């Protein structure tokens, strides 16, 4: 949750409120009860922000199936260098059941979103 005129960075400010996602990690760091790894323009995660990784769960994926981020003994995300973040004026609405509303479709206050009735 980013504010309005905060330093997104010590380089640029946003300028209105809302939530500023975050566009390409170019380093992931890791917390075992800690190693990081190293994304690059061909790689992409597959793994939310700040989420517990089990023993083999695929984390990073890439073009090559080979030297990609594999799990290990509970992990947690931490990206560093992103790329670029936009700032929208935009709600989050976490959900973990299922998504019913197609991407692509305005909504109205009240109308459920995801999870059957909660979001």
């Amino acid at each position: 949750e980013v504010v309005k005129g905060q330093e997104l960075a010590p380089g640029v400010v946003s300028r209105l409120d809302g939530v500023a996602l975050y566009r390409f990690p170019r380093r992931v760091r890791v917390e075992y009860v800690p190693k990081d790894y190293r994304v690059q323009p061909h790689m992409n995660v597959v793994v939310p922000e700040g989420a517990r990784v089990e023993a083999g769960d695929k984390i990073v994926a890439a073009i090559d199936p080979e030297e990609e981020v594999i799990a290990e003994a509970e992990g947690v995300v931490h990206l560093h260098e992103p790329a670029s973040i936009l700032v929208v004026k935009a709600r989050v609405y976490p959900f973990e059941d299922d998504v019913e509303v197609s991407t692509g479709d305005r909504v109205a206050p009240g109308d459920v979103l995801a999870d059957g009735g909660k979001v």
